[PDB]
RNA sequence: AUGGCUGUCGUCAGCUCGUGUUGUGAAAUGUUGGGUUAAGUCCCGCAACGAGCGCAACCCUUAUCCUUUGUUGCCAGCGGU
């Protein structure tokens, strides 16, 4: 709400012409983001997220770029919600019947990796199990407790995970995702202009959204 | 006209299916890409996520040792020839 003004961003020298009504002219061969349309649009998204959080809709925090890959996990897991920080598996939302079998394996291997096998088979075989355990856990993480399809999708990056936005679009899942000056503002339910690939910027949204979801919990 | 049983490509490393996505469609992706192996063998990336038949292992023989038994098999230490 025009507090710090630290998400100018500009994301590149060039632009995306579909982002014309959300920019301010910059002489440094870059493109400003107009905060006047940024603040109210963020407020609308927060209000609708509060609206839908009253039914435990399982909001998803999807930030994959290495800048936000930790802050997203913190702001999602450590408070109430799910997340996807590593590579978005192709079709994990629409090929749900096939993806769920992987989470079943993750749960079984987690059960057998605590009081299970330590010497029953070869130590290198247990190492293979641990290797697969880490590979499956880091890629397929917080969504492990998912009951099925979610209700909302909060996507940190804009262009990085177009397959995530399209996967949500195939269903009737609303999408709240911030959009840079070089991204595509179409197909996203709630346009939020702003910079993404910065530490401060992602933390701003991951704090605001986290507080809103916490207060909408009950 | 067939069953069964064989050779061959070739012991070559390939051949496929389910769901998802792409294309009006035939089809494609998975199975491509950077490395490595004898092998789509393995790892990392990745609109793909998994599974099957293959490869490897599971099997017989050979290279060393330990245990059990000592015949029609053996003769190191003891005595007679
Ligand atoms: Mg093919
Ligand atoms: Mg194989």
């Amino acid at each position: 709400m025009l507090k710090a003004g630290v998400h100018f961003g500009h994301q590149t020298r060039y632009w995306n012409p579909k982002m014309k009504p959300f920019i301010f002219g910059a002489r440094n061969k870059v493109h400003i983001i107009n905060l006047e349309k940024t603040v109210p649009m963020f407020n609308e998204a927060l209000a609708e997220l509060n609206k839908i959080a009253s039914r435990k809709g399982k909001i998803l925090f999807v930030g994959t770029k290495r800048a936000a890959s930790e802050a997203v996990k913190d702001a999602a897991l450590s408070c109430d919600q799910f997340f996807v920080n590593h590579r978005w598996l192709g079709g994990m939302l629409t090929n749900w019947k096939t993806v769920r079998q992987s989470i079943k394996r993750l749960k079984d291997l987690e059960t057998q990796s605590q009081d299970g096998t330590f010497d029953k088979l070869t130590k290198k075989e247990a190492l293979m199990r641990t290797r697969e355990l880490e590979k499956l856990e880091n890629s397929l993480g917080g969504i492990k407790d998912m009951g099925g399809l979610p209700d909302a999708l909060f996507v940190i990056d804009a262009d990085h995970e177009h397959i995530a936005i399209k996967e949500a679009n195939n269903l009737g899942i609303p999408v709240f995702a911030i959009v840079d000056t070089n991204s595509d503002p179409d197909g996203v339910d709630f346009v939020i202009p702003g910079n993404d690939d910065a530490i401060r910027a992602v933390t701003l949204y991951l704090g605001a959204v986290a507080a809103t979801v916490r207060e909408g919990r009950s």
